[PDB]
């Protein structure tokens, strides 16, 4: 092939000062909303960072202090005056803990009222990727059937947009995903994807597929263009695809689900996302020594893309509901001014991780009277036990600690919050003033052929 699906292998590893010089007027703030994006993201890094006076406390040696506490303790004012496979295991299982919201569906659907009294929802997601055998891949799709039906029991009618919803991996539904054939995923994963997406409808909750490499970007819009033809699914728009904003296909990717949408009839839900195979990416177009990257190599320009892809997604309402997965303070603000005025619940959520999101979006979500901002967040919901947590820790482990992630540099009490929350378009424009050109790949990241 179609227009729209050849436009988006065309762009797969276009060179990235073309991709970025494309996407920048699109990704543009106009003046005043930029301003108010940095107003609003100023204030909400400000109270993250500053939660318990953190910085107001380092605005005041550590000698010092151990006398003044032991002094403190003297009850009179007066007496006082006058004087290795073992150990990655274990690390892992403890730094993941913060990560898990439960080891079965029942446990982590019974935390679900407390922030759910509050205006959060939740996508539950059943730990478990890259099944090696079918026997794995079937071991995962009984869990994923079980997951649905105690998340519909649980959803009771609320529907896909306030009640809980699921997200799969194709990768754990079919043996060797990675390398698997055209015709083998149609005969073999198809029908469970078409299986778990009935019983998903049956429940009404959103069913969500997960976006992972980029190499299987084109087998999922396969199975997807296929899912939305189903009769059985006429008329349900609880259908939900991730899209990654890191690959130079993206925007091309959405003018795709723009149109299957239409041709469909329905309201799809998409959430995009930055991208957690960034590492991985990179190593992987490095060995195949191909023309170029299929993500971008500077962060800012992966910042640029989210942006807009965001307004794309907000112009079509009748088409897509966007569900915008974040925990930068800038891009969050950014998305909120960027909806324009008049919200209602229906025009779109945001979306973050159990263990990352909760302190930026106790902000967010709930009532303008309690000074938070009434757009509701939907929380992703890990639920599984050790033995299934360690690929979705890696990719925690990389973004957390990553000096490039939002995350990581607003305990940074170095860098100030202008510096963190600033406009990345006005960053790629200040870069390619001092280079020379806009959208130069990273210095320390050449093709792949040199
Ligand atoms: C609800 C939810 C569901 C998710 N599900 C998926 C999913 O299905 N598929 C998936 O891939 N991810 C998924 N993620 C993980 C998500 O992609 C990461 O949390 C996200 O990229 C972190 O972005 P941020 O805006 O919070 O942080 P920011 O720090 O603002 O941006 C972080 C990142 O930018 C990108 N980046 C880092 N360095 C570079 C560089 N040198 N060049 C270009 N880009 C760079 C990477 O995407 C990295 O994650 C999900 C996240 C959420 C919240």
């Amino acid at each position: 092939q179609s227009v729209s699906r050849a436009a988006i292998t065309a762009a797969y590893r276009r060179p990235e000062t073309e991709a970025v010089s494309m996407l920048l007027e699109q990704a543009r703030l106009p003046q005043p909303v930029a301003e108010q994006a940095h107003k609003l993201a100023y204030q909400l890094a400000d109270k993250l960072r500053n939660q318990k006076n953190a910085s107001g406390r380092a605005g005041m040696g550590v000698a010092l202090m151990c006398l003044a506490e032991a002094l403190l303790r003297i009850p009179d004012k007066a007496t006082r005056d006058a004087l290795i496979r073992k150990g990655v295991d274990m690390a892992m299982r403890l730094m993941g803990e913060q990560f898990v919201t439960g080891e079965t569906i029942a446990e982590a659907l019974a935390n679900a009222r407390k922030l759910e009294e509050k205006g959060f929802r939740y996508s539950y997601d059943m730990l478990g990727e890259a099944a090696l055998t079918a026997a794995d891949a079937q071991a995962y799709m009984v869990s994923y059937q079980q997951a649905i039906h105690a998340i519909g029991k649980a959803s009771n009618g609320r529907g896909i947009y306030e009640g809980p919803g699921i997200s799969i991996k194709l990768s754990a539904l079919h043996p060797r995903y990675s390398r698997a054939q055209y015709d083998r995923v149609m005969e073999e994963l198809y029908p469970r994807l078409k299986s778990l997406t009935l019983l998903a409808r049956q429940y009404d909750i959103g069913i969500n597929i997960d976006a992972e490499e980029s190499d299987r970007l084109e087998i999922s819009l396969d199975l997807l263009e296929k899912l939305c033809f189903e009769p059985e699914l006429a008329g349900w728009n609880g259908i939900g695809f991730v899209i990654q904003a890191y690959q130079k296909r993206c925007p091309l990717v959405i003018d795709y689900l723009i149109d299957l949408a239409t041709r469909s009839r329905r309201r799809l839900m998409i959430r995009l996302v930055k991208g957690a195979y960034w590492d991985s990416e990179i190593k992987r177009a490095q060995m195949d020594g191909l023309e170029g990257y299929p993500v971008y190599t500077r962060k800012v320009y992966t910042d640029v893309s989210y942006l807009a892809c965001a307004k794309k997604l907000l112009a079509v309402p009748n088409l897509i509901y966007p569900q915008f997965a974040t925990h930068n303070a800038h891009t969050l603000a950014a998305i909120y001014q960027l909806a324009g005025q008049n919200y209602y619940p229906g025009q779109y959520e945001f979306q973050c991780l159990h263990g990352m999101g909760e302190p930026l979006y106790e902000q967010v979500t709930g009532k303008v009277a309690d000074g938070k901002l009434n757009r509701p967040c939907r929380i992703y919901a890990p639920v599984g036990t050790h033995e299934t947590l360690l690929a979705y820790l890696v990719r925690r482990l990389l973004e957390n600690g990553a000096n490039t992630s939002f995350v990581n540099r607003i305990a940074d009490t170095s860098l100030p919050l202008d510096e963190l929350v600033a406009d990345p378009v006005t960053a790629v424009e200040k870069l390619a003033q001092q280079e020379g050109q806009t959208g130069l790949p990273h210095p320390k990241i050449p093709l792949p052929r040199d």
